[PDB]
């Protein structure tokens, strides 16, 4: 097997837990369950490359100079493993089914960054393309953290995913930035 | 005194600890200790709010359905909570001075959203422009959560904001989305 580095795991820690707040913020808009079990899943998942995280920390160094360098790195790591705590303690309210008071949808879809659902249309210049030739996050600032396809969901969907007529496109970014990938979608902007 | 709503003192909670979050990050990237000072100062606000939250949320409430949707909106607040404590173990790192390994500073420059810091030339298209005008979130991508300008810090600038040449803005957002607005501040790009 190939070695993992310390920064490809620790990278994908970070990410991981940036989607895991995405996605719990998610979870709570739409009353969605499943949304709220990947929340979860990836908690999991963040457990396990702390773990790696630990170990190879403790195998790279051996002396007090190394030592106290990946010892900054686990302190940090803590640290996430501490959001990633938080975004699963919001999922769980979701499983548990709890009636949400009707500000905190209102809070999520009106706060500086949004949660957005976006309809793709047939006629929009977004299907038939990938997230990477796209490049949404850089070319509209809409980030897509998941996409709803007919009864299955891609969550973190990567460069490779191609979008279809029919996609509900989950993105987080500005209001404006969401009603305008939603032109776009809708094929009113080419 | 004018009232302020729950969603009100919600939104700015959950704004706030987005922005503690990239804050910290910052701190980290740029071993700047008065990045880290904000961090902890907005720590402090997240407690205040919290406060806030839990006052509103007990004299709204007088009979158990009330009681139960109020509820709801502590634990998520609690969550955030927990989120804002996790920023500030970070920049306390930074305010300890530790050596930190190298590969934290490549991780944040390195993963799906990173921090960047953009020099504002004066033949740059931008300068003059507020943030609002500008709506840099919504047009490029690029969220700016400070602003350094000669000896002193902006932090979490507001639509007001004029840029001036000579700005640095330090910017979240895709690696692709950096070097773009790297290209719009240069006046590379009008
Ligand atoms: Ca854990
Ligand atoms: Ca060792
Ligand atoms: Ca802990
Ligand atoms: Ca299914
Ligand atoms: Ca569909
Ligand atoms: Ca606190
Ligand atoms: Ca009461
Ligand atoms: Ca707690
Ligand atoms: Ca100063
Ligand atoms: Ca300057
Ligand atoms: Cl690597
Ligand atoms: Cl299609
Ligand atoms: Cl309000
Ligand atoms: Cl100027």
């Amino acid at each position: 097997y190939e070695p993992k580095s310390v920064k490809e795991i620790f990278i994908e820690m970070k990410d991981t837990v940036e989607l895991m707040v995405d996605l719990a913020y998610a979870s709570l808009l739409f009353g969605d369950k499943e949304i709220a079990e990947e929340v979860l899943e990836l908690e999991e998942r963040i457990d396990l490359l702390n773990y790696q995280l630990m170990m190879h920390s403790v195998l790279a160094a051996r002396n007090v100079k190394e030592a106290e360098q990946v010892i900054t790195i686990l302190q940090i790591a803590n640290a996430i493993e501490d959001i990633s705590n938080a975004a699963g303690d919001l999922a769980k309210m979701v499983l548990e089914g709890v009636e949400l008071h009707p500000v905190i949808k209102e809070t999520i879809l009106e706060g500086e960054e949004i949660i957005g659902k976006i309809q793709v249309y047939p006629e929009s210049v977004i299907v038939g393309k990938t997230l990477g030739e796209l490049d949404l996050a850089t070319n509209t600032g809409v980030w897509i953290i998941a996409v709803r396809r007919g009864k299955r969901w891609i969550f973190g969907p990567n460069e490779n995913f191609k979008i279809r007529a029919g996609d509900v496109l989950i993105g987080r970014g500005t209001r404006t930035s969401i009603d305008h990938l939603k032109e776009i979608a809708r094929g009113a902007i080419r």
